């Protein structure tokens, strides 16, 4: 528990840290923000998203730590798909538990790219593994 006056959003997330195994880590532009109010931690996940729309912030947890942006640090990116069906390349992150819901793929099965709007540590996952994904599958 701690009540926030005025404290940074890195003091803030390094408070929320103490009970977690993972890390946090806060980028510069989310660092420069200030939080005010009585917080508990009951809920770190639950925190997180409403902290993110209130205070306009973006956040990925990659399953070792959790990154934490401003929301002016989102990564838009184009990304092709040749080779495979984007219902393929879909499940294949989300099997892999590196989808993350609040940044889908947006897309159609009729064109050969996808947009992906979220942290830069989510984005370049998903290019890499398009690109990855694209090139294994290009042949008969």
């Amino acid at each position: 528990g701690f009540v926030a006056k005025d404290d940074s959003l890195r003091t803030f997330f390094d408070a929320m840290a103490l009970q977690l195994k993972e890390p946090v880590i806060v980028s510069k532009m989310a660092a420069r923000k200030k939080i005010t109010g009585n917080f508990e931690f009951h809920d770190p996940n639950a925190l997180l998203e409403k902290l993110s729309l209130q205070l306009g912030l973006i956040w990925y947890f990659d399953g070792q730590a959790i990154y934490i942006y401003d929301a002016s640090e989102m990564r838009n990116a184009v990304v092709s798909l040749r080779n495979v069906s984007l219902n393929e390349f879909n499940n294949f992150l989300k099997r892999s538990g590196l989808y993350n819901k609040n940044y889908p793929l947006r897309g159609d099965n009729r064109k050969g790219t996808f947009y992906v709007s979220g942290p830069p540590v989510y984005v370049d996952m998903v290019v890499n593994a398009a690109t990855m994904m694209d090139k294994q599958n290009d042949g008969i």
